[PDB]
RNA sequence: CUACCCAUGUCCAGGGUGAAGUUCAGGUAACACUGAAUGGAGGCCCGAACCCACGCACGUUGAAAAGUGCGGGGAUGAGGU
RNA sequence: CGGGACCUAAGCCGAGGCCGAAAGGCGUAGGCGAUGGACAACAGGUUGAUAUUCCUGUACCACCUCCUCACCAUUUGAGCA
RNA sequence: GUUUCCCAAAGGCUGAGCUGUGAUGGCGAGCGCGAAGUUCCUGAUUCCACACUGCCAAGAAAAGCCUCU
RNA sequence: AAGGAACUCGGCAAAAUGACCCCGUAACUUCGGGAGAAGGGGUGCUCUGUUAGGGUGCAAGCCCGAGAGAGCCGCAGUGAAUAGGCCCAGGCGACUGUUUAGCAAAAACACAGGUCUCUGCGAAGCCGUAAGGCGAAGUAUAGGGGCUGACGCCUGCCCGGU
RNA sequence: UCCUAAGGUAGCGAAAUUCCUUGUCGGGUAAGUUCCGACCCGCACGAAAGGCGCAACGAUCUGGGCACUGUCUCAACGAGAG
RNA sequence: AUUAGCUAGUUGGUGAGGUAACGGCUCACCAAGGCGACGAUGCGUAGCCGACCUGAGAGGGUGAUCGGCCACACUGGGAC
RNA sequence: UUGGGCGUAAAGGGCUCGCAGGCGGUUUCUUAAGUCUGAUGUGAAAGCCCCCGGCUCAACCGGGGAGGGUCAUUGGAAACUGGGGAACUUGAGUGCAGAAGAGGAGAGUGGAAUUCCACGUGUAGCGGUGAAAUGCGUAGAGAUGUGGAGGAACACCAGUGGCGAAGGCGACUCUCUGGUCUGUAACUGACGCUGAGGAGCGAAAGCGUGGGGAGCGAACAGGAUUAGAUACCCUGGUAGUCCACGCCGUAAACGAUGAGUGCUAAGUGUUAGGGGGUUUCCGCCCCUUAGUGCUGCAGCUAACGCAUUAAGCACUCCGCCUG
């Protein structure tokens, strides 16, 4: 968050202005949901914290499945960089 | 002797039964979960030694001032000495 | 080896001291007390009775130099513990 | 005994057995004498050994020992 | 032999069942069980086999013997000895445990858990007229005492007398 | 309507309690003073002297059915020890 | 769907036999598949169809007679 | 379906995250599964139906024809739908720059007030009602002064005010964390909407284990009230509420309105922005996104009412109703 953002960006350029390019907005989600998913561990009774989880689950298989169906190798690749199943 | 108790060594043929785990596979965002294998816990089971007296029979100037005979209940723990 | 001159728990005996209707339970010190720990030895004969003891073989165990060889050192002076 | 660095296999303590001796013996079926006296298989309740792992009820002491002054 | 509980306080006694492999298993359930429920089935010998296969060994050979096909035998095929009788409900005790040495093994005691209360550490309680060192090399998530008995649903009324 | 300090609620009920009794009503049996199912004019059930229901358990304890049987009608014979 | 799990000749392969004929149709072997929320398996129900009746049509009900076909011949099994 | 509903008449799931299934922005190439269409083959006959003829007409019977198929093959059509290939950026998302917040969870922090208790001071009652009694009191209450323990609630701000999807959340501060809205344009190039089962949340009551229990308070008790009072009133009063953790998963879980996309007069406040117009201003005025309320036109409605926050006109999806 605001430093790992300025890395992870300049991780996935495919072009130089890439800030949407939704292979950048995994790298945003993922360590979102690890920053996140290590809250819950501390407190388990909050819920609407996890109100925030299910929506960013949601938003990550659904840019999972959309480059099922475009982009077959960077698809791949994009879990090889993550080891995400 | 016995009743508990204190320190101390010691014994219990084999078979069954299979949890908590574990690991792998699957599964899930991830834990829940699922299936295999493994692992082997139990005042767990069946049954000898060994304790123990329930049920009849025998005994009752008895083999014996409490037994033997044919079988019986516990038998890795609140155990037996 | 089995038990002593090895140790020790359980428990007991217990100098003083705890200044107890007389006695007397016995209090640490200290030491008893083994079923414990510690420890050097077996394998073959043998009579009418003993046998990891007698005998024949073959070993170790601590202890001591009448000694022989070594090495080190007699005051940082080896060695003992 | 802790506390800091330096190396991550070596070392030690351990041991059931094994083989060589021990055996130029002693036993040995058999008639005081005495032959061959191997290999394979089975296989523990004894040994390594409370050694390992696991569980929970948290499983003596002191002296031989070894070391320090 | 025929008969099966008519015997009898009552299936007391006695027979009947047992072995291992394989198929199959109900109600209820606290999901662990119940269950080996029940209910039946095949087991011997000889040949395909120094077997399929394993162990072991360097091979040689030894042990372990899966399934079948074949076929012979008697009435029988764990032939001997010897190792569960099972099913339906019912109270009472939850349970394994313990006592009436030498009449009476349970429906009694114990039991986990519940629970009200005492007790601030030289605790309370106890031994018993002192000590001393149990409780405890413990300290209210501990230790005595009483009342019930796992778990599940529950535990209402009366403070006048004691 | 008198009397109490207060008058038994939940669940069970001829009960290991129940006298009259073998209560009555139903299944079990040709026949069932025991046993199970329900009835409540609970003599004298009742909530930690605990109340009820409970799968697993017992050389407990009552009742029923199969299997198989000298237990019995109805005795018989054989071995052995007196 | 107040029936969600069901099947081991089941489902596959190979060969064999068998049938006028294809085949697990039968058997050996080897493999573990197949069937399923588009509703399997199960259960209750019932012969189907051109057609009949009704409705304005879309549909709904019935499947008698006459015409098509299957199944059955006291109940069940086999075979010439 | 052609041929209904859902504010109150029977009916919106409490709300979400979403697999399967359902539906698709714009431009262009292509394909022909759907679709359109020819041809061929066929849907026997009787019957319906078109039209004749026969029986004294009719009924009946006969002749001819049509019709009936989500049919098959074959050949055409390419707009729309499905499929494939390629572009555009408004839908949705990302960056970046802002702004609002009682959104959640955590450990800690106070301030009045209730009671309790210690004590001074001080005397006959206070306490309570429709009236009064029970309760409390010469053992010193009530009132009053300081001090002490302890819990739970968090005035004022407070507002058709904020935020969350709903239930819900108001002392304070910190740590941790969710979404929201504006500003564009930097990016992606339709990546979206809805969603049976499935998953998670879900006030109060209740449940199990301990903690804590000051007020308050079912059950019960007492005093009245009353013909009766198992009630309203009355003084007490157990569980509870409270906390951590586990479960139940229901309510008028209400906007009695299922979620999204566009469109359709206004006027008006009000919460957060943004743009401008003279102005540093304050301010006024105007444009503009977003919830938030009220009065209103067309239309909808059976009437009340609803009206850019629809119950208007349309469409995609899910649930529900048939006295």
């Amino acid at each position: 968050t605001q430093e790992r953002k300025n890395q992870l960006i300049n991780e996935f350029k495919t072009h130089e202005s890439d800030t949407g390019s939704p292979e950048v907005q995994i790298a945003i989600l993922t360590d979102s949901i690890n920053n996140l998913n290590e809250h819950l561990r501390t407190h388990k009774k909050d819920h609407h914290s996890r109100r925030g989880l299910l929506k960013m689950v949601g938003k990550r298989r659904n840019l999972l499945t959309y480059l099922r169906n475009k982009d077959v190798t960077r698809y791949r690749e994009l879990i090889n960089k993550l080891g995400l199943r």
